[PDB]
């Protein structure tokens, strides 16, 4: 006779069959090997069984056999056609989602009906596990002395990650936060790499911050270890935050600095990559999204219609202005990649490129965007401060529109076409 086992993964404490089914849990069937309950032997050895000698660090070890990998669809992952044996389910950390897994347990097939009433060879269970909540990342200016992060200057982010409640006497597994930066940064400077529990400093020895290179982009990996770890479940709804700095050293290509971190719960041997997603790959819980938009200047300078050449140039500085396009009361020139001055080239041409004009990210719960010059004026402008032999300066600042919002997905742009006068 031919059994199955239904496996529904369940979202919850233990105290449990009324609470929610979960679809895109991972399940692997083993089946034990040379346990025969229908003898006495095997009944025996069965009633005997440590779950260490099966499964452990991780891993099935030798006394065990893999029938089949699947994932819950409507709830349940079924397990059909299976020859009657002792068999082992181990929920596994590739599911659509992560979560903190349940434990791995033993089933046998068939089993008796509980009500007596004949053999039961289709077999349902009923594992539990508890849902990550999507950690916050915000992005913050970490110096004032000019508006927002342009090229040039550092970026900070801050990641904020709920520890949930686990089951009754159990241990995370492991807790790892990491962020693939975006390409657009540096490396983030190791003394300002912070971490908190609860609004309390972790002692050094517990959490291991390390970073690794994936590409052209950096990995920053924040893991619990040692006493906090084993300790991190008598901090449940307490956020274990993660603050970095790194420059922002060139323009995104498409105005976009985008970041996200995602946290695991699970300490991987192997450098995780986060944002890896064949159906091996660990899956990690991804924050919210931060997205700060960059928008560039290029001015385009004529003398008396003409191409400037090789004798005639003109310098700028960026500023803002104030409504009637007057300057900022102090306003000091815009720095952008360390140049406070932009000189027009032999073909007219001024590219002012990395201004950080804002930054999209979740406020309470909602996707808002805010402006990184506002209290700051209005507007940009341009003033020129030198120019040809010969020709007058413009008096008056050139206002230049340059913005963004929470729809701008791609680099804001504006050209200033300026013919400078005899
Ligand atoms: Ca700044
Ligand atoms: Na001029």
């Amino acid at each position: 006779e031919r059994t199955s086992i239904a496996v529904h993964a369940l979202m919850g404490l233990p105290t449990s069959i009324g609470l929610p089914k979960v679809d895109g849990m991972s399940f692997t069937l083993y089946r034990v090997n040379e346990i025969d309950l229908t003898t006495q032997a095997g009944w025996d050895a069965a009633s005997k069984i440590k779950l260490e000698e099966l499964y452990t660090n991780g891993h099935p070890t030798d006394k065990v056999t893999k029938v089949a990998t699947k994932k819950t669809e409507g709830g349940v992952a079924k397990f059909d056609n299976l020859t009657p044996a002792l068999y082992l389910v181990v929920q596994e950390l590739n599911g659509a989602e992560a979560v903190v897994r349940s434990q791995p347990f033993l089933v046998a097939a068939p089993q008796t009906n509980p009500t007596g009433d004949g053999w039961l060879q289709d077999v349902h269970v009923y594992p539990k596990h508890q849902a990550l909540s999507e950690p916050v990342k915000t992005a913050v200016d970490p110096d004032a002395t000019q508006p927002g992060f342009s090229v040039g200057e550092n970026v900070k982010y801050r990641v904020a990650t709920k520890i949930p409640e686990i089951a009754s006497n159990t241990k995370f597994e492991g807790f790892t936060v990491a962020d693939k930066l975006p390409a657009e940064l540096g490396k983030p400077d190791t003394n300002k790499i912070t971490v908190t529990l609860g609004g309390k400093p972790i002692n050094s020895t517990d959490v291991s911050v390390q970073t690794y290179q994936v590409g052209d982009r950096t990995v920053l990996s924040v893991q619990l270890a040692g006493a906090t770890l084993q300790s991190l479940d008598q901090h449940k709804d307490q956020e274990l935050v993660v603050e970095f700095e790194a420059p922002v050293t060139k323009q995104p290509e498409n105005g976009q600095l985008d970041n996200q971190a995602w946290v695991l719960p699970s300490n991987p041997t192997a450098q995780w990559d986060p944002e890896e997603s064949g159906d091996a790959a660990l899956r990690g819980m991804p924050s919210s999204r931060v997205s700060s938009k960059f928008g560039q200047i290029t001015i385009e300078k004529s003398f008396d219609g003409n191409t400037p050449g090789a004798d005639r140039t003109a310098t700028f500085q960026l500023h803002r202005c104030e409504a009637d396009g007057s300057l900022v009361k102090s306003d000091p020139p815009i720095s952008l990649d360390g140049k406070q001055e932009f000189v027009t080239g032999q073909d007219g041409k001024a590219v002012l490129s990395g201004i950080h004009l804002g930054t999209l990210q979740l406020e309470s719960n909602v996707m808002k965007y805010t402006d990184a010059w506002a209290g700051k004026g209005t507007e940009f402008c341009l003033v020129e401060t030198a120019t040809a032999s010969g020709y007058e300066l413009l008096p008056k600042p050139v206002i230049v529109k340059l913005e963004a919002n929470e729809s701008t997905n791609v680099l804001v742009e504006q050209k200033v076409k300026i013919d400078n006068k005899k």
